[PDB]
């Protein structure tokens, strides 16, 4: 950064981009004091604060201090070091600070942790509190409505399961604050953006290039990158079963159909906890011989056929499994402002939280869960769950308030989970996906998944939503990004159609992981091996991900050498295109390929803009469309709307998916 003096103040800027500015009459900082109330009701939460006092720092005195006016006591302190602006608290009592940046009018910015509404978040204001996503989360709908009346549940177009207080902006500089304090992105006003923080920030970070693809790849050193994916995930999708011993007749009915995998997912492979809401698991992380009663031997029997097993996790332990007592003894859980064990409630049973930030309890989790029950069992992967339902009067033992481990916990959890993997050897083999996230999940998490999506086509929480947070994410530094095949939550009737799977089955080949899931309701739901139909094009999807794993080999291997996600905005290829900027329904797959999936029923075909100067491949009838312009192409199921540059070093590849 570059400091400067002006008549009235200062400015701070990157290179040619002023960034702050601030005057007595045009301050940067605000300074104050608020009361919060954050209630949990079962991972979602209400929260409202009350500012009691928001005073701006019109006074500036050359490292600067800040205060509220001349001969006033200072209250912040702001030093500028290399690419950082660190700040320090002099006042003690402020615990909420407003920080204006500069802004343009036709600016946009993107980023944020995981969004899953808006990806271009110019106009709004972003909460960032790690949390359930909501279902529904669009206060029109009736999905919504009936969740907020029975269980608060509904959500809204900001709630996400990874928040992270980092933004990329179209003046080709990107933004992150260092806290893990609620915070909040307030993008609402033409000539600023501003942030609220409820603490004050240790530093903010800047990051500049050239091009937005040169800031995505020093984003992505700065928060870490992940592993290349391990080989065995190319053998094809991943299928998700919860039907216990059934399962396996189910797998082979689905391999007898053609189908190409490469793991057999049991989430219940600790058991089913079948209830009249939904069909749970039981949350003690050890191979259940009631459910599964020679899974091991299963095991090794899938290995000889060259498919892998996984199963899943979560950082909490139920008070009826026999895993409670051990964690109990030990010292491992939350406890209360009693000293006792902490129980939270998950609505048809109660956990303790394994306190993560007793390190004897983090390596304990590593090493007897991850390590001993998980991969020396022989599970080469798993969902790695939660991390958002930290409640804010929780004790933890490093003595730190539960309102800023809150948005820390995903980290947290998805470090255990990386530890244990290290543990074995097996770092960039072994394949853990995770929901939840914050600043630093890039570093130990191999592959994000897009949570809960409900069964349906709509706008925000459908197949829809999967795109947004795959660009947003990328951009954070996460460049694997995927989701359940036929989304998650089935509730109030909503339940799949066969058009549902085939479209999100059609998407999901061109990422980089197909994945099925049961859902909350399997019974009531159709699944992948229901319907000839469905289970042919699920087959045939999965040849076409097979087909295409030498391309998406090229983009990890990319994505290891230059954090570029597989996932990329249309701008990140066509900066000049302004067209391209806000495009959140279509997804560039590595530089050569561009897809749009389809995401409402009834479609038969899907426009879209194109970009570029030259020409595109439509990939299944191999005709030409020149970019720079909207297209309508035919979209039958099969056939999603995918096209390759005329000119991409992987053509012969490509020309062969058309034949398969
Ligand atoms: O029903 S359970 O809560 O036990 C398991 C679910 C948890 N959240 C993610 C889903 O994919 C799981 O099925
Ligand atoms: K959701």
């Amino acid at each position: 950064m570059h400091f400067e003096t002006t008549k009235d103040g200062f400015t701070i800027a990157i290179g040619n981009r002023i960034i702050l500015s601030h005057s007595p009459d045009k301050p940067a900082f605000f300074a104050g004091f608020g009361e919060e109330r954050m209630d949990m009701y079962r991972g979602n939460f209400d929260i409202e604060d009350y500012v009691i006092e928001r005073t701006a720092l019109r006074h500036a005195e050359v490292s600067v201090t800040l205060s509220s006016a001349p001969g006033q006591a200072p209250r912040l302190r702001l030093t500028l070091d290399g690419n950082a602006i660190r700040l320090t608290a002099l006042d003690e009592t402020i615990n909420r600070l407003w920080l204006r940046v500069v802004a343009e009018t036709d600016e946009h910015v993107w980023g944020g942790g995981e969004q899953m509404s808006y990806f271009d978040m110019r106009g709004r204001r972003f909460p960032l509190w790690t949390s359930e996503p909501g279902v529904g989360r669009d206060k029109t709908t009736e999905i919504t409505f009936k969740s907020d009346v029975s269980g608060k549940a509904g959500g809204d177009y900001y709630n996400t399961n990874y928040p992270q207080p980092t933004w990329l902006s179209s003046r080709k500089y990107a933004l992150h604050v260092e806290t893990s304090a609620y915070s909040v992105f307030d993008f609402r006003n033409g000539d600023f953006h501003e942030i609220e923080i409820w603490a004050v920030p240790e530093k903010i970070e800047f990051f500049a290039g050239d091009s937005f693809a040169d800031i995505v790849s020093a984003l992505s050193l700065h928060f870490g990158r992940q592993p290349e994916l391990p080989d065995w995930v190319y053998n094809g999708a991943i299928i998700g079963l919860k039907d216990g011993v059934n399962s396996f007749a189910r797998l082979e009915k689905i391999r007898a159909a053609g189908t190409k995998v490469s793991g057999l997912w049991c989430e219940d492979w600790v058991g089913l906890r079948q209830t009249s809401f939904g069909a749970r698991l039981f949350w003690d992380w050890q191979a259940n011989d009631t459910r599964y009663p020679h899974l091991r031997q299963k095991i090794a029997e899938l290995a000889d056929q060259g498919i892998r097993f996984l199963g899943y996790v979560n950082p909490y332990l139920c008070v009826d499994g026999p895993l409670f007592p051990v964690a109990e003894s030990a010292g491992y859980f939350a406890t209360d402002v009693d000293g006792k064990t902490a129980l939270v409630d998950f609505g048809e049973f109660d956990c303790g939280v394994v306190d993560f930030t007793n390190p004897a309890a983090a390596d304990w989790f590593a090493a007897a869960i991850i390590g001993k029950n998980m991969l020396d069992f022989g599970l080469s992967g798993w969902m790695a769950d939660f991390g958002e339902y930290l409640p804010i009067d929780i004790k933890l033992s490093n003595g730190v308030d539960a309102k800023l481990m809150h948005n820390a916990w995903p980290t947290l959890w998805a470090e255990v989970n990386a530890k244990g993997v290290e543990s074995r050897g097996k770092t960039g083999e072994a394949l853990f996906f995770m929901r939840a996230g914050f600043t630093g999940v890039q570093a130990h998490c191999p592959l994000i998944w897009g949570g809960d999506q409900s069964v349906d086509f709509s706008r925000h929480d459908g197949l829809v939503t999967v795109i947004c947070g795959a660009l947003s994410s990328g951009l954070m530094g996460n460049a694997y990004h995927h989701s359940d095949i036929g989304g998650y939550t089935s509730l109030f009737g909503n339940v799949r159609t066969a058009e549902l799977i085939m479209r999100w089955t059609e998407m999901a080949a061109f990422t980089p992981v197909m994945r099925t899931h049961e859902g909350n309701r399997p019974r009531d739901n159709l699944q992948i091996d229901q319907d000839e139909t469905v289970l042919a094009h699920f087959a045939r999807m999965t040849a076409i991900y097979v087909a295409l794993a030498p391309y998406l080999k090229s983009l990890s291997a990319e994505a290891a050498k230059t954090g570029l996600p597989v996932q990329r905005p249309l701008f990140l290829h066509y900066e000049n295109e302004p067209q391209t900027y806000a495009v959140q329904d279509c997804y560039l797959y590595g530089a050569d390929m561009l897809v749009a999936p389809v995401w409402k029923a009834g479609e038969t075909q899907r426009s879209l803009y194109l970009p570029g100067h030259g020409e595109w491949v439509h990939l299944w009838s191999g005709k030409r469309h020149a970019g720079g312009r909207d297209i309508t192409v035919e979209t039958p199921l099969g056939e999603p709307a995918v096209f390759y540059r005329a000119d991409s070093s992987h053509h012969r590849l490509f020309e062969q998916l058309r034949t398969i």
